[PDB]
């Protein structure tokens, strides 16, 4: 257990809020070393608080800190003397929806499909972990660099004790939490990303979510979109769970999407948005990433 | 050599934010890099040379850059970008920790026998890397090593001396005498830095002119002796100092000796305290890693 890091109090500063959550507040934080000068910037996480002793949640935290995926972000930190505040590394990129947003319509297919397989990759991870996620969305997605995405956040949830337009039907109804939930999740994920960001049933209220799921309504198909990725999206939401993809399909599927990127995804100017060279991907990596499908041309 | 592992910048590119210091070569800067398009700031080290230069000059800089930009080793820094701005600007990788000088001056008795060793182990594979390559650094230095962790350090500078007052104090007697330089000069420079760092960051021949130094070298004179150093430690140092360049040992042999005193530390550095001191642990080594050193090591 030298994967987590019990941290003193005197050890770090948060610095500023960078958004709240249902499950507690993000701040951009300084770690600083004892005896040393250095301030090495991380993410610290304050918890929203009732049922959990220290020492259950330092077993939480231990699985937390235990996952080894690119895909995915590992617990480095916790403090407990107070507040129970956990540490992670620090995005500057941000969360993928937020990123999404910002470059609306600026975003290639490759790009697209390519975070579509990182998220499938990072979620069959955790399927083989036996961890549900619970709160997956693209807010929960974290981009390393535009290149590399990773999914966060996962089990909070759990440990924590409410999302439900990215919550499966029987999450909804029964409370039922499953690796096929997360994969309803994810598809709404999808929906997000392929949307550039669009709230999910906009104008909906949440009691009305789980009638229209019942009607047979699911979220529209995305301008962008071809059918075969709208098809991806539905089946993530069949009302019968174990009809749904698995992850590791998913990650077929997109793979193979990945590798003739313009047949699957309409995009006015796409041929302009192609992954970075192999210049400037060196260099993305030097400084940002030292820990991708192509087109086949 | 490969293009791709060098990144030619646009001056709108990054920015200068701080002075580090500045050297023979030039002014090195703490600096951030944007993106074109993206709203992040990266931190940066940018390294701008002393003199102006022509287009025709530059272009042999440029040259020199790409090989630079070749180096692939965890012990050496790797030229990450150029900018051909009026006056030439080298891009790499920011390490918050500086120059291992600095940091054994900082700790000076406070460092345990373990970090010493280990370093000097680092540091000669990172100049045997050189070698294979047939690259001659020319201005190894304590200066010149960097620390990326305090269990990582990294060779800096190399081939800036190529392109560009000499540092008299760390050069074998051939290269002042003659200014020749070679493998086996870079072993000189090595053992001087060795004496550095054993010495916690005394000054080498302190009170001795530097236009006295080749005098006093062809005397037999020698940096003296560290109270810490045992006599095989001592040794490996003299040996770096012998004037027929091929006595000197090869950086082949210095990482296996470093490397053997390594496994049993307390037994060649005598070290007040040395049994209190910090050594590295995987809690923590995991923690840095993450944080600071994601490399392949
Ligand atoms: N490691 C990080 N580095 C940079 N930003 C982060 C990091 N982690 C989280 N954030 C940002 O912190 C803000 C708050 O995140 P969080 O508290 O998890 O709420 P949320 O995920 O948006 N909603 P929720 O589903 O309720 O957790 C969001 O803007 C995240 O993008
Ligand atoms: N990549 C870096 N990150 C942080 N500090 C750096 C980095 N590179 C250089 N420095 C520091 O910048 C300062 C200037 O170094 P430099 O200009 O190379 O001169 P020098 O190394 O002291 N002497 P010399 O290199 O022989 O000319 C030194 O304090 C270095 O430690
Ligand atoms: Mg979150
Ligand atoms: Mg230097």
């Amino acid at each position: 257990q030298a994967l987590l890091r019990i941290l003193k109090e005197t050890e770090f500063k948060k610095i500023k809020v960078l958004g709240s959550g249902a499950f507690g507040t993000v701040y951009k934080g300084l770690w600083i070393p004892e005896g040393e000068k250095v301030k090495i910037p991380v993410a610290i996480k304050e918890l929203r608080e009732s049922p959990k002793a220290n020492k259950e949640i330092l077993d939480e935290a231990y699985v937390m800190a235990s996952v080894d995926n690119p895909h995915v972000c590992r617990l480095l930190g916790i403090c407990l003397t107070s507040t129970v505040q956990l540490i992670m590394q620090l995005m500057p990129f941000g969360c993928l929806l937020d990123y999404v947003r910002e470059h609306k319509d600026n975003i290639g297919s490759q790009y697209l499909l390519n975070w579509c397989v990182q998220i499938a990759k990072g979620m069959n991870y955790l399927e083989d972990r036996r961890l549900v996620h619970r709160d997956l969305a693209a807010r929960n997605v974290l981009v390393k660099t535009p290149q590399h995405v990773k999914i966060t956040d996962f089990g909070l949830a759990k440990l924590l004790g409410v999302p439900i337009k990215w919550m499966a039907l029987e999450s909804i109804l029964h409370r039922i939490y499953t690796h096929q939930s997360d994969v309803w999740s994810y598809g709404v994920t999808v929906w997000e990303l392929m949307t550039f960001g669009s709230k999910p049933y906009d104008g909906i209220p949440a009691s009305e979510i789980s009638s229209i799921l019942e009607k047979g309504e699911r979220l529209p198909q995305p301008p962008i979109c071809t059918i075969d990725v709208y098809m991806i999206m539905r089946k993530c939401w069949m009302i019968d769970a174990d009809s749904r993809p698995k992850f590791r399909e998913l990650i077929i599927e997109f793979s193979k999407m990945a590798r003739d990127p313009q047949r699957y995804l309409v995009i006015q100017g796409d041929e302009r948005m192609h992954l970075p060279s192999p210049t400037d991907s060196n260099f993305y990596r030097a400084l940002m990433d030292e820990e991708v499908v192509d087109a086949d041309e």
